C-alpha cells in the first residue's frame, strides 16, 4: 500500500541524522523529493549529508547543529526548521547519545544523560511540534529498538530510556485517539542494525537502507509499530497480543 | 511457602511509607517482627506509623522524612537508614510523585518531576544499597502498575516512569545473573488499588492489606514479577512468554 509519491513535496524533520539510520532517512527523503531539515551535533558531517540529499532530488535539504542535551535547543530547532519548510508534514525522533556495552556499577550522570537525551528531548521536540503537526494532520516517527520492549545486559540506561519512550508515546495515543487529534505515532522496535556505531559497539546485523525506508513506510502508512530484525522468528515474538486485549479492553469499558 | 517468621529479624527498607500501600507494607513487616526504616515526606505521619509498628511487635522502627527529588538526601538516607539497622535485608522502593489523571499539552516540569522521583531516585537507592545488599544476599522490590506494563491515556508521565524501572530494573537482573551478584529484583505489576490517593485520583479496586502482603511474600521468595490485580481475567493476561524467549534468546551466547 505504500508508495514512494506519498512523501514527495512533504516537510519533514529527521534528527540524529549525520551518521547511521538516521542518515539512511535522510537520503531515501530525498529520492523521493521531500523536503528536509536534518541536525545532529556535527556540523561537518551534517553538511555532507545536506548536500547528497539536493543530489539525491530534494526538494529542499537544511541543516541546523546541536546537542539535544539542550532542551531550549530542541524547542529552537523545531521552529526554526518550520520556518524554513513552511510548515511540518512528519517528526522522526532518531538521535541517542553515545553509550558503551557495559555492565551497570554507579555512573548515574549517565542514566541521567540518557533519559534527557533519548527521551525528554523527545518529549520537548513532540510539544514544540505539535501545533504544526495538528495543521497539517501530521505523523510522529519514534525509533525505538528491541532493548526497549526486552531485557538485555550492557544496556540499562539505553533500555530505561527506550521503555520510557514506549509508555510516553503509546499512552499519548490513546489520548490523542480519545482527544480526536489527528496526529499519527509509530513506534520502531529494531533488532541489531549493521551501523557503524552499533558494528563497533557490539549476531547477525540488518541492513541500515532497508531499516530506514522501513521507519518510513511506517510512519507514513500511520501504523502503530513497526518491526524490523534479521529474523523471521524474532518479527513473530515482537508484538504483545495481550497488552493490546490489556489496553483494548479498558477503551470499550471506558471512552 | 512462605512463612512469615523468613521476614523476622530482617532488616527492611520501606519508601512511600506515609500512606497507601507504602504504609501497611510497614505494618506487615512489624507483624512479622522485622527491623524497619520508613520514608516519605511526611514526619509527623511517619512518626504514628513508625509508634504502630512498634505496637504490632516490629524488632525496631525508624523513620528519615525527605524528598526523593533531592538525590544526595537518597543517597545520605540508605547510608543513615543502613547504620540504624547495622545492615541491610530487603530493599522496598515504593514512592511516587503526585500525579492527576489528566490529559498531556506541555507540562515537560511533571515529565521531569515523575521520571526524577519515580525513576531515578530508585536507581540512586539502589547504588547506594547494593554494597550492603550483597553482604545479605538481599532483595530489591521495584513497585510498578499495569500501567507501567500497558497504555492507558491520563498518566502519561507515570507510564513513561513505570516503563523506565521495567527497563532498567529488568536489564540489571540480566547483568547480576551473568556477574554471579546474590541479590534478587522482584518488579511488581499492580492494577488499581484501593488507596485515598488512587480512590481520590480516579472502579473495583483490590485491597492494599493484601497487596501489601503480596509484594512483600513476592520479594521474600525472590520472584522476578508479582501480579496483584482485582481480575482472575486481567492477570491471566499479564505475562508475556514472547518476551521471556527473546531474553533467553540471546543469552546464549
Ligand atoms: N543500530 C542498531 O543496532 C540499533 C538497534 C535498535 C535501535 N536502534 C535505534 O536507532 C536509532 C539510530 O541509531 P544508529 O545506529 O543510527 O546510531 P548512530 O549512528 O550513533 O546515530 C546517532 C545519531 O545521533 C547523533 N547524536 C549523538 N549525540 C547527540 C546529541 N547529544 N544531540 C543530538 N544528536 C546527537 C549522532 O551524531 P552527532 O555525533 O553528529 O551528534 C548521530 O547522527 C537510535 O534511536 C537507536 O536507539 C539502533
Ligand atoms: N493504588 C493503586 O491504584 C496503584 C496502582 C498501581 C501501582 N501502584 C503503585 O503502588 C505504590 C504505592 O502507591 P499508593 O497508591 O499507595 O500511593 P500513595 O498513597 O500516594 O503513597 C506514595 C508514597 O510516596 C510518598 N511520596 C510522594 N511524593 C514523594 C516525594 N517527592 N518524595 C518522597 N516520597 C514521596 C508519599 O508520602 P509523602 O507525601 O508523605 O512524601 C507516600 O507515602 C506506587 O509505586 C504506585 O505506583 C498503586
Ligand atoms: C546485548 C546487546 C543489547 S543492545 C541491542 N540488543 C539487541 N538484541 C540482543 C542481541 C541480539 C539481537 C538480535 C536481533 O537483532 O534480533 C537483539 C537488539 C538491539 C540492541 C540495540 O538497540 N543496541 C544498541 C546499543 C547501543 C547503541 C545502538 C544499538
Ligand atoms: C486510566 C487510569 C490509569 S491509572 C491505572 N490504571 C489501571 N487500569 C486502568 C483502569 C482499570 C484498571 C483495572 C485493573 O485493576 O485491572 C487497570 C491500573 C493501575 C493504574 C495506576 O497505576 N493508577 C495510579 C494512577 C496515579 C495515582 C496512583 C494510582
Amino acid at each position: 500500500e505504500f508508495r514512494p509519491e506519498m512523501l514527495q513535496g512533504k516537510k519533514v524533520i529527521v534528527t540524529g541524522a549525520s551518521k547511521g539510520i538516521g542518515r539512511e532517512m535522510a537520503y531515501h527523503l530525498a529520492k523521493m523529493g521531500a523536503h528536509v531539515v536534518v541536525t545532529a551535533r556535527s556540523k561537518e558531517t551534517l553538511q555532507k549529508v545536506v548536500s547528497h540529499c539536493l543530489e539525491l532530488g530534494a526538494a529542499s535539504a537544511h541543516y541546523i547543529a546541536g546537542t539535544m542535551e539542550d532542551m531550549t535547543f530542541a524547542e529552537q530547532f523545531v521552529a526554526q526548521a518550520g520556518k524554513l519548510m513552511g510548515g511540518l508534514d512528519m517528526l522522526i525522533l532518531n538521535h541517542i547519545t553515545n553509550t558503551s556495552l557495559n555492565l551497570f556499577h554507579d555512573d548515574i550522570h549517565h542514566v541521567r544523560k540518557s533519559m534527557e537525551v533519548n527521551f525528554l528531548s523527545y518529549v520537548v521536540l513532540t510539544v514544540a511540534a505539535l501545533p504544526m503537526l495538528k495543521q497539517s494532520n501530521g505523523s510522529i516517527v519514534v525509533v525505538s529498538s528491541l532493548a526497549g520492549k526486552v531485557a538485555y545486559p550492557l544496556v540499562a540506561a539505553y533500555s530505561a530510556s527506550k521503555f520510557a519512550l514506549d509508555g510516553f508515546f503509546s499512552s499519548i495515543r490513546k489520548e490523542y485517539s480519545v482527544s480526536r487529534v489527528n496526529v499519527s505515532i509509530t513506534l520502531c522496535v529494531l533488532g541489531l542494525i549493521d551501523t557503524e556505531t552499533a558494528m563497533k559497539a557490539v549476531m547477525q546485523a540488518a541492513p541500515k537502507e532497508e531499516c530506514a525506508l522501513e521507519i518510513i513506510k511506517g510512519g507514513a502508512l500511520r501504523q502503530e509499530e513497526v518491526y524490523y530484525d534479521s529474523s523471521r522468528w524474532t518479527t513473530l515474538l515482537i508484538r504483545n497480543p495481550s497488552r493490546k486485549i490489556l489496553e483494548e479492553l479498558y477503551s470499550t469499558s471506558y471512552n
